[PDB]
């Protein structure tokens, strides 16, 4: 499955397909852009089967009722949900186009990097563990993007040797998913993510 969508200050792409013969997927997402902001976030639920899946819905859910709350506060609705669930690993990204500023907070395995077209790209390291419920030290990036930026926000099941470089080539968020393809054949895992190009 993919979708797009586009206003005057990004485009996006959205990505996802199951496990080579599994039903239900374990990941979920949510994307909302607006004239003035977007919200976006990828999660991976731990365990299996509806389990999984109800893990990253719930955080799909709270992300879209809880926008317009900061990140960090986003992410401990959802740690405070997965009490009792399986649990997931989870990245949630807020922009402010006028301002060019983005935030990002993130626990376990979800990636995100972003390109400038500069040549710098932020690229955190995956934070250990996942949102379980239990108390968390939460790191909150903020930091003003340059236009042309390109980014992409992605769960395990995507496998790329050197992601930077296909953000760097890309002219657009189609031409990016297509120069991912060959890593989306194999369907070992569910496997998600989300480009945006940023004007
Ligand atoms: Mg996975």
């Amino acid at each position: 499955m993919i979708q797009v969508e586009e206003n005057e200050h990004i485009q996006t792409l959205v990505y996802q397909l199951n496990k080579e013969g599994k039903s239900i997927c374990g990941d979920s997402f949510f994307m909302k852009a607006d004239d003035k902001e977007l919200i976006c976030a990828v999660a991976d639920g731990l365990g299996s089967g509806s389990l999984a899946n109800e893990s990253s819905a719930a955080i799909k859910d709270l992300v879209e009722n809880y926008a317009s709350e900061d990140v960090e506060s986003i992410i401990e609705r959802c740690n405070q949900a997965m009490k009792n669930k399986r649990g997931a690993t989870a990245s949630i990204l807020k922009i402010n186009f006028e301002q060019r500023q983005f935030t990002y907070c993130s626990v376990g395995n979800v990636r995100f990097i972003l390109h400038s077209p500069s040549g710098e790209s932020f690229y955190p390291l995956p934070i250990s563990g996942y949102l379980s419920g239990k108390p968390q030290k939460y790191k909150t990036h903020t930091a003003t993007y340059e236009k042309g930026s390109k980014f992409i926000i992605h769960t395990d099941g995507l496998n790329v040797p050197d992601i930077r470089s296909h953000l760097k080539k890309g002219q657009s968020v189609e031409e990016i998913s297509n120069s991912l393809k060959m890593y989306t054949t194999s369907r070992k895992d569910d496997l998600t993510y989300i480009l945006g190009q940023l004007s």
